[PDB]
């Protein structure tokens, strides 16, 4: 049976944990309103002072789920074993219901409000798996699925940059931005099929990853140093003569021997610009074809390219990964600044022989025998990324460990029926409504256990690295204070950072 | 019948609490446990469904 | 084949981690040489200003075989293994190989020594599985098997006390201490059947545990503690008329309500006594029957009870388990004292309310309705202990965190066949010869993983709390210096205790 009195679905929760794989179940609370007065509007961010930086966006009525990063997956529990008790992981199979849902009427009769149900109102989902339209979700979004289970979760109105703005503006009556204009596209999600569901109607969705592993190791040395320094060499070494100093051709010391491995690559050459308002990164990565009129910076026609650094180590605060634990952070307040793993493979320089010092070379490019470690990813990071679609590309590795792919998991997509209502001159007049229902997402993540033949005992993730906060000051991270506000960590090492942890032999 | 509220004791308070900073209340207050009930499965009923 | 150019094994080593059990294998290379002159003596031990002790011994031409410690079957990297992932283990199945002998005879023919080999000699095993004889071992020995697998393993000689010595000695003619004399067992091992080895020849032994778990578990509240502060009860309380407050009856407080669970037992009462070299400890279990001339103060006639506290947490120094963590360690240098596992379980006391303050109750007997954790063991403890053949006993939990058993794993007993020489008149001289052998121990432990709703991370045994050391105190613990020497741990929690991380609700 079902109808207007029966539920659709139930509460799933909890980890499973097995030596293949782990299983995260997570039910969350959604609330979808009417965005954008039922309409699609293309509109332009102009800010002041932002060093002529500028976007168009289409916002569509179109809110859409986000469940990209490993906080709204793994309770702090649950991510602590993953780090401790794996040597990598990465995620195999996605299931999302959506059910319960309840739409309701606002009824505005003055300052107050009430709420009444529509039975026979209806809301709008489609699953854009074959990402037809414009990726919904980026990266270290305030956009994401809730961390802890029995908060509300508010989804956020859909949109996209259909062009370049300063590329599409044409002033002075510019030939080649004419062109550009005329081109921009335009997708309306009502152009294909999707399920309308009432009440007692409920809708799923399956995702199948194709991945490549998240390893959690520690090198204990560099790739450089593994040889055995009382083995004498038989490789010479030919020193230039400098001043006063003679030439010599000598044998290569025993505890200093050549390797054939280099470090990774890595730009810190370059500076952040410009005020706070506008895109501030060391390198700007711009697409602007000729004939164009471009009259502001380069920061209008291009996309800060952050952070630069690579496996190089951050010589300065600008190069490193930093982003604010809530949405309520602000200047130093609540921000947690990436740090060093402590890895062999993670902070990395070049030196440049002058003939008397070294002097360190900020521009590592992509060389032979490079070898490096990928970003070490706490709790807090974005799982996976867009792949865009191109002719050609290099390794791909992003800076901030998420994980590329041609085809994440499809956004889905939602929406309010739009009720209309009538009117003595037809004009656009609705009905005011709004849905709340539960989501949950299972993942099947596939791990691997570790084995080492290393004798003595191997750092861990522990409570008592973890800080005291709240109102009192008397409650720890990961808990809740007098409020009910849950203290957040307030440094990287109590993120629990992967590859800190479980040692390798190169 | 009117159900009562859920509640329990994560720690003992006299020795959570951290007074003139006092090492072994750190670790006692580091360890809380803290238990919420959505953490795991559970039946969602409207008003023609039971249990 | 076989004979002297084969071996007869090989070398086993390294740890097997699975979800229901580990498998330890451990070989050592050990020395037996002839001991006490191949005779059997009974000698008395009479210490100088030792509070009237003194023990009578039977000294055995035999050594033997002390497996009974978890250091010398776990590396620190198996055992934080174990106690992080696992909430319990027992011992299931041991197993051990005696094999690749080599008997050689030794040659003194002035201040050099010469070694050949002794083709035709053997060496004597026996295994006692039916404990018929004394027992060979005692927790807390110096005689067990080495904790790194690349030292010697030198094997100390067999042992026993036949009698207790004050009882047994009879002066001015006491009556009953003659009949005590009369009945002092003797024991030689030559009175049952054993193996005899040379050097092609190898022997096996099995033996199957039957025990109890030990449980590493953290209680985070006391089992009084337990309750809905917020509910009221409706228990009432009676408060007497103290002075001049008046007599009250109320109803008991949400916040405190009564509980039906106590502390558990122990002995806070006493001291220790008398100077080092005595038997000191505040409790002396003493065998006196009546009769006896027993002129020596009590620690002749009994033998001290330590550690008296038991759940109790200890008041002084004096209460605690220490050890020294070498056998060179001397006064404060090189000892590890137990220190609280901030289990909810572990630190106990009873107060008795005298109308106006409350006061610490020392003694706390045997009671119903107790509740208490067992001790929490590190790896540098014995893992069993022989629990003695008795009519009737109480509950069995030894303060030190052994398992006592009706039949531990048998003691395998070692000696070198004595090889006569002529002489013209027959004397007792013989052919002086040593064996060289290995031996290997494969011990499998049953475990069982851990399932968890706390949200929040808990405790783990990292290497950051490890400590520096050394000749050049530039190398951690658990590993080698400068001159080969190992790092040992110099506190407790660097020994990684049990029941101090992963929580259970009680």
């Amino acid at each position: 049976g079902s109808g207007v009195g029966i539920s659709t679905g139930g509460w799933v929760g909890g980890s499973y944990f097995t030596d293949s794989y782990v299983i995260t179940k997570n039910t969350r609370q959604f609330l979808v309103k009417i965005q954008n007065d039922h309409k699609y509007r293309t509109e332009n961010i102009i800010p002041s002072n932002a060093g002529g930086k500028s976007q168009r966006c289409v916002s569509t009525p179109w809110s859409y789920f986000n469940f990209n990063q490993y906080s709204s997956h793994f309770s702090p529990q649950d991510w602590q074993r993953l780090t401790n008790e794996y040597k990598r992981f990465k995620p195999r199979k996605m299931h999302v219901k959506i059910y319960n849902l309840q739409i309701k009427q606002i009824l505005s009769n003055g300052a107050d409000t009430t709420y009444n149900n529509d039975l026979t109102a209806g809301v709008h989902i489609f699953c854009d798996g074959e990402h037809a339209y414009p990726n919904a979700t980026h990266p270290w979004d305030e956009d994401v699925m809730p961390e802890l289970p029995y908060e509300t979760w508010y989804l956020f109105q859909y949109g996209y940059i259909p062009v370049i703005h300063e590329l599409a503006e044409m002033e002075d009556a510019n030939a080649v931005e004419k062109a550009i204009a005329l081109q921009i596209p335009f997708f309306m999600l009502e152009n294909s099929d999707h399920e309308v569901l009432r009440t007692g109607e409920s809708t799923e969705f399956t995702f199948d990853f194709d991945c490549e592993w998240i390893n959690n190791e520690r090198a204990y040395i560099p790739p450089g140093l593994m040889f055995n320094p009382k083995v004498p060499t038989r490789r010479a070494q030919y020193i230039r003569q400098h001043g006063n100093t003679a030439s010599s051709n000598t044998r290569i010391q025993p505890y200093a021997k050549p390797t054939s491995w280099m470090t990774g690559p890595g730009l810190l050459s370059a500076q952040r610009v410009g005020p706070a308002g506008s895109d501030t990164a060391s390198w700007m990565v711009v697409v602007n074809p000729d004939g164009t009129a471009v009259n502001s910076g380069m920061a209008g026609v291009g996309s800060g390219f952050d952070p630069p650094s690579g496996s190089l180590r951050p010589t300065d605060l600008e190069y490193k990964i930093q982003w604010y634990q809530t949405p309520e952070g602000t200047n130093s307040d609540g921000n947690i600044i990436s740090n060093p793993p402590l890895s062999m493979l993670r902070d990395q320089a070049l030196y440049r022989g002058n003939q008397t010092t070294y002097n360190l070379c900020s521009d590592v490019w992509m060389f032979p025998n490079q070898i490096w470690d990928r970003y070490p990813i706490t709790r807090e990071n974005p799982i996976w990324c867009k792949k865009p679609r191109s002719d050609k590309n290099t390794i791909i590795d992003p800076f901030d460990g998420t994980l590329a792919m041609d085809h994440p998991p499809g956004t889905i997509f939602i929406k309010m029926a739009k009720i209309p209502v009538p009117s003595n001159n037809n004009a656009d007049s609705y009905l005011n409504i709004y849905c709340t229902g539960q989501v949950s997402c299972e993942i099947v993540w596939e791990v691997e256990r570790y084995a080492t033949k290393n004798w003595r005992p191997e750092r861990r993730h522990t409570a008592l690295g973890l800080g005291i906060g709240g109102e009192e000051n008397i409650n720890p991270t990961y808990h809740v204070d007098k409020n009910g506000k849950y203290i957040q960590p307030t440094t990287w090492d109590m993120c629990y950072p992967i590859k800190t942890n479980i040692n390798k032999v190169l």
